[PDB]
């Protein structure tokens, strides 16, 4: 099985690509990395092209949500209300427009990547990046083990957007397992509230609180999560009193994933940087049993007891060579991984090597953060092309005294004269004089809205004055502002500021 | 010390006090709950009027709060950036305006509550309930026991109001601290998201978000809690967007603590409920160390031992008798409590004292249910009378086919003549003809805004036929609507619902 997906001139890359092989490859291959963590990178892992993964339970909105990023729909994948996409879609870039199935690129050591597919079409997104449809997390068995997957593609992926969908939100618990094969790549996460416009604006509120509050509980990081609140959706608004916020998350997002080929080089460091010290824990996993393993007699039953001890070998560990529990990997998958392999056949702690991954993360890493520095503006305004993402697409558009204290006496005469208690007209009182100017109901209903500032549900005579100068503002031919400007607030009720 | 605090006809209330009485009283005073858990209840718990609690961070705006729903000042507590109040201050009914302080209802039991002052006023909510004003919640050495104080409210107030304030969000650890003293009660909190127009829309959304991250980890509950988003504040608002959703609510709030006295009885009977099972534990908990303790010698190393073994003592427990580890108080606490007793003096384990508990439990306290639910409607419109709660404070007011296709024909011509390329004019070209009618910017703008309905900078015929429809409108002298309404959304552009 293959990856095709990832699609002089002394550059960070290249010297990340050199460290690896010089001082992580031979610590990874002398333990045997790739027989139980991941396999030995290649230099498509390096050169390839920035990719971003899209997941969420049935109905989320993902393919959808690539769809609206193209402004063109995708070949293979199709929208739906039902469970429709049931592979992962690789949508990349492509001369012309069409799908390949899987094993398009001896694989008789055997695939099941059959029912994984290749979208080819031409856009300037494509350009850039490439996109990861993936199928609709089970909400509420399967050919094959779906977070281990997900882990796989968080290694390599530059951002991951998790869908949720606030017309009917459920964290299920396929998905809370899902979320912790992502633990350790917290930071390539996006979580994305979809079709916000679909529910009403306290009801939305309800929604993101339980979203944020469930989530607060499952990744259980102290870093509270970013989330972006929208329909990613080219049709129309069915709720629009949040038409703002949408639009402008919309943007926050697209700006945040606009910029990952400029930002492509330092993603790698880290994530190398992230390998080099699973790799070198799993170095003393390993070191430390063969160390504890006998030389011929009485192996069998010192295995059996070692991988009941893993617990305390982990703990003993992190005390002596002062590593974050972070770092290490889920005892209980090592438990079983560790059943498959011969005790005896183990390599012993060769520091020699352990000391060029700590000089590689000590040293060599810190040199190149200058050059990083470099190249971070040195020539980076490549981004990701056309699309959505386009300016266009928003359109081709875009210390004072009070007014009225100049006719406020003229005003007060007719506001006392209406014999208001305790220098406060009655709301009853004050409708039943309003109606008198023959105004629309409407209109003297957004007149007292501004009015009432205190908004206790009478006026006194400041906000019966400025009433009545939006009275008289209208009655001569005006539109009314649909919030009032400092401005026009009564000096004595302004804010402090 | 002593709470004045709390301020035929066989009714459910006197039936809770009756019951109370026979069949826990004892239980407690036979085990000596009030030297361990919470003192025997007296009438004032029964007959006395409904309280609220209100808490929080520094300058989070708990006085401004209760003042907010008085419309009236507090005699005893003023309002401040820095910290201000420093005690308990019992807003409660008055016939006259004024405070008196602590001591004031042989306490040589000394007593400090010196630091406790209560505020008595006249005022129609005051009629129906009783509010409490703590200090600050240290945010980032005292002299008294907060959390302690807090758990002693816990179990008699009917509502727990918990600010946190939009604008400078700080979930601290004396917080944390507080919350878990709440524990059993959470049905009874209500947090108050403050000052929400202070902050930006987006910034808002950031700060909520943030705080239910937190919340969901500190509490630990899986059932979510209700937050009420605004600014509980009689003045205007600094940024007016959510203007809507501060005032919704505010009434969700309002009414919630409104039918307080029409849901007072229930209340206590849960609240019993929730004691005798604490009651219940206790007893086991001290019947198993009576029954552990030897006649007279070797005791002094087992009680020693005892208290050491109590997490099992308690696991132990749990198992055998079915029982939730919610009941069981925290173990660390008990440690140090029972270290001050003679395990020699406790008395042994009374199944029938027990029993009557239990039958309490299983059948009387069923048996009231019926009549509770009769007493909620037989006569039970008394309500929070005036105030902030009073209607009036709102103010005194208060299937188609497209319309511009009888015009469709006549605006294509001008479409198409402008040459759009494949059916869509550019906002270039759309604005180089828009102006040409003369309009002003803004609501050329304003029209393209709606025009624009797929939101992709270009217009189609549909939407250019929309847009003219709306300059002919805005020409003959008309407002233009803030959101398109469905009837005008272009036929084919019109959601699915
Ligand atoms: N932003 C949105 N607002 C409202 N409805 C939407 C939105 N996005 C998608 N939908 C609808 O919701 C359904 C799901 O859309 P779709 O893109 O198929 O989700 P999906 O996550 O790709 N499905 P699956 O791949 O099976 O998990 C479709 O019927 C869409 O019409
Ligand atoms: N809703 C609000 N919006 C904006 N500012 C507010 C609001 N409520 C109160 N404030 C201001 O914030 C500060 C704190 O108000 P205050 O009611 O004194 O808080 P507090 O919690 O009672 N203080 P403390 O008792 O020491 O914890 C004051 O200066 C108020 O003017
Ligand atoms: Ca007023
Ligand atoms: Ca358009
Ligand atoms: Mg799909
Ligand atoms: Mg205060």
């Amino acid at each position: 099985m293959f990856s095709w997906m990832k699609k002089a001139i002394r550059t960070v890359t290249s010297s990340l690509k050199e460290l690896y092989r010089t001082k992580l490859l031979p610590l990874e291959e002398h333990y045997r990395f790739g027989s139980f963590h991941s396999p030995a990178l290649e230099d498509a892992d390096f050169d390839g092209k920035p990719m971003v993964l899209v997941a969420g339970q049935y109905s989320t909105g993902k393919t959808s949500f690539i769809q609206y990023l193209l402004e063109q729909e995708v070949p293979g994948s199709r929208v739906g209300p039902e469970p429709t996409t049931d592979c992962f879609v690789a949508v990349m870039h492509g001369e012309t427009e069409g799908t390949v199935p899987g094993n398009a690129l001896n694989p008789f050591g055997n695939t099941f990547l059959n029912r994984f597919m290749c979208a080819q079409l031409p856009n300037q997104v494509l350009e850039s990046i490439s996109i990861i449809d993936t199928p609709g997390i089970l909400s509420g068995s399967r050919g094959y083990d779906f977070p281990a997957v997900l882990r796989w593609f968080a290694e390599r992926v530059d951002l991951i957007i998790l869908l949720f969908d606030a017309h009917k939100l459920e964290i299920s618990d396929e998905f809370s397992e899902a979320i912790g094969a992502l633990r350790g790549h917290e930071d390539k996460i996006r979580v994305v509230l979809n079709k916000a416009d679909m529910v009403e604006t306290q009801q939305l509120m309800r929604v993101y609180g339980a979203l944020m509050w469930a989530l607060g509980k499952v990744v259980g990081t102290p870093e509270v999560l970013r989330v972006y609140i929208g329909s990613f959706w080219s049709q129309p608004l069915l709720v629009p009193d949040n038409r703002r916020l949408f639009e402008l998350e919309e943007q926050d997002l697209f700006r945040d994933i606009q910029g990952l080929p400029r930002h492509a080089a330092l993603r790698k460091l880290n994530d190398l940087v992230k390998r080099a010290r699973l790799v070198r824990v799993h170095a003393y996993i390993i070191s430390y049993l063969k160390k504890e393993m006998p030389t011929v007699f009485g192996k069998e039953n010192k295995k059996k007891q070692l991988i009941l001890k893993l617990p305390v070998i982990f703990a003993k560990i992190q005390l002596e060579h002062h590593i974050s529990p972070g770092d290490f990997p889920d005892c209980q998958k090592m438990q079983e991984l560790l059943m498959a392999h011969d005790f005896t056949k183990f390599h012993s702690l060769k520091p020699k090597l352990l000391e060029a991954l700590d000089d590689m993360l000590a040293q060599d890493i810190a040199k190149l953060m200058p050059l990083l520095r470099q190249e971070e503006l040195e020539s980076v305004e490549a981004g990701v092309a056309g699309g959505a993402f386009e300016g266009t697409r928003m359109g081709p558009f875009v210390d004072a005294e009070w007014v009225v204290t100049k006719d406020k006496s003229k005003y007060d005469e007719i506001f006392y004269n209406l014999a208001p208690a305790d220098g406060k007209l009655s709301g009853s009182k004050a409708k039943t004089w309003m109606v008198g100017t023959k105004l629309p109901n409407s209109v003297l209903g957004r007149i007292w809205k501004l009015s009432d500032v205190d908004r206790d549900g009478m006026l006194d005579d400041e906000e019966f004055a400025l009433a009545s100068h939006l009275i008289e503002a209208k009655l001569e031919g005006h539109g009314l502002p649909t919030n009032l400007p400092r401005r026009l607030v009564p000096p004595s009720k302004r804010r402090q500021k």
